[PDB]
């Protein structure tokens, strides 16, 4: 009975090693994604592209009107 | 004696629980967005603020060349 | 013989305990990243950029001919 709850302790250390490998392996993976904090500039630059660009295609429009 | 048994007892559910929850973690991060992807996006829109301001630039020596407020 | 186990099942309450706290820091880290389900918007948005730019140019070289 010793013996076997030994061994089933020994199973559970291994069990434990494995998963501190993987969780170290998953570690490095999420320090490769990108962090929602880092969205908001990024988005900002493309909101302001499309405002900027609906006014030009507005201007566009105009002037196409008074060249023709 | 019991006790270390019951010591074991709660070790091994820790462990199962561990298990299941690192599985989700895993599965989580393969659907979060790459930052080598984000840089390439980054990189689309630097082009296009570029060529934004020139755009700017050369319709507004359209409106002035037809009168244009 | 018992004090044998009992140093292995005290290592493996610390080993469980290291592990469980550096999986709760992983879950909270992991929430923190952006989903690439939550970036087909903005992707969609650069795409949309990158036609209606290119367009602008073409009217924009056209324009300044025609005015001279």
């Amino acid at each position: 009975h010793m013996k076997q709850l030994e061994d089933k302790v020994e199973e559970l250390l291994s069990k434990v090693y494995h998963l501190e490998n993987e969780v170290a392996r998953l570690k490095k993976l999420i320090a490769n994604k990108e962090d929602k904090a880092d969205m908001k500039q990024l988005e900002d630059k493309v909101e302001e592209l499309l405002s900027k660009v609906y006014h030009l295609e507005n201007e566009v429009a105009r002037l196409k009107k008074l060249v023709g």
